[PDB]
């Protein structure tokens, strides 16, 4: 079963690599079909589609009476998306944010701060209902300001096929990757549960990572930023929220503070500067410091 672990691992990588490119390409075409910006398609369809692991993991964990894992998943993924995911992408393809998208990032920051404040004492099921609703409002507000009201085609059909098959590719690939790695570690008897549930946020962050990198290579910085901003909101208003429904989630004040600081930096760079190499390097530096000092 060490061989079936290597098999899953490698093929999971292959599915993640090509699958992410198809998802990116299919999303880019869809955005042009619905006359919406790449940021919008990244903030909605791509963000939610790639946060399906987080939502399912947080829901399942809290249902299995592990609310620590549930919120850990969620917040940990947000920190990962800014520090690691956006950090790598910014360096690859620097982003100059237009004033319109700056408003969106400011709203994001407000949402994050609000989540941190109401979460000081933990997250009740009521907290989850509120966040989930703001999640919904955010999506509709984002789509409205990023769409243009104007107008069964083989260009449209091929676009949806690319996106859906691509999405299946990154979700399955990320699962095979995690499966394969864990069954390699079990056959080698180097299995570690504490390390395992430390990487829970990363395994679920695999789709965001590969998808953003794919978009970064094609200079789709708006799509990248949309995917990051939307995934975080999807992780909080979706994964965290659903987790709180099954069970009260314990306070993660240190992690929330880290996320707030990163989110604040993200807004400030977007408004007064750019999200380029040195902003990207800083994000990675902070992320590395984070995974070196935060409790496992
Ligand atoms: C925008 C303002 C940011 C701060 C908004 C703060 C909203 C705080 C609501 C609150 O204090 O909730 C506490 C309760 O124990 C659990 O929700
Ligand atoms: C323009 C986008 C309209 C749809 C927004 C919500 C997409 C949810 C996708 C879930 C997979
Ligand atoms: C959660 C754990 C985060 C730190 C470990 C990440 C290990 C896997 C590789 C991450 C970087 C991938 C770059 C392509
Ligand atoms: C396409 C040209 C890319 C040049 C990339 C330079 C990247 C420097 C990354 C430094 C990361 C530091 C992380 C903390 C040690
Ligand atoms: C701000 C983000 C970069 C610096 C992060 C510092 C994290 C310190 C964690 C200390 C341990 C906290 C849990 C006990
Ligand atoms: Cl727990
Ligand atoms: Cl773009
Ligand atoms: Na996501
Ligand atoms: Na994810
Ligand atoms: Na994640
Ligand atoms: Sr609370």
């Amino acid at each position: 079963m060490v061989i079936l672990g290597v098999g899953y691992f490698l093929l999971g990588l292959i599915l993640l690599y090509y699958g992410s490119d198809w998802f990116v390409l299919g999303s880019e075409r869809i955005a042009r079909h619905f006359n919406v910006s790449n940021f919008v398609i990244g903030a909605t369809v791509m963000a939610i589609g790639t946060s399906l692991p987080e939502i399912l993991t947080s829901a399942y964990a809290s249902y299995m009476h592990a609310p620590g894992i549930s919120i850990g998943n969620a917040i940990g993924s947000c920190i990962c998306n800014i520090g690691l995911v956006l950090g790598l992408s910014a360096i690859i393809s620097p982003i100059i944010v237009d004033k319109n998208l700056q408003k969106n990032i400011l709203v994001y920051l407000l949402f994050v701060i609000f989540a941190a404040v109401i979460g000081i004492d933990g997250f009740s099921w009521i907290d989850g209902v509120v966040l989930l609703i703001l999640f919904i409002i955010y999506l509709r507000w984002t789509v409205k300001n990023g769409s243009a009201e104007i107008e069964n085609n083989p260009s449209v059909v091929f676009s949806l096929v690319l996106l859906i098959i691509g999405l299946i590719g990154v979700l399955v690939g990320a699962e095979l990757f995690v499966d394969g790695a864990k069954k390699i570690a079990l056959a080698l008897d180097i299995s570690d549960k504490v390390i395992g549930f430390t990487l829970v946020a990363f395994g679920t962050s695999l789709p965001e990572l590969m998808v953003s990198l794919a978009a970064a290579k094609r200079n789709l910085g708006g799509m990248v930023l949309g995917n990051v901003i939307g995934s975080n909101i999807a992780d909080i208003g979706g994964a965290l929220a659903v987790g709180s429904l099954f069970m009260h989630l314990p306070a993660e004040n240190v992690q929330m503070a880290v996320l707030v600081i990163m989110s604040l930096l993200l807004y400030l760079f977007a408004k007064y500067s750019k999200i380029g190499r040195w902003q990207g390097i800083l994000f990675l530096a902070l992320y590395i410091i984070a995974i070196a000092s935060l409790r496992m």
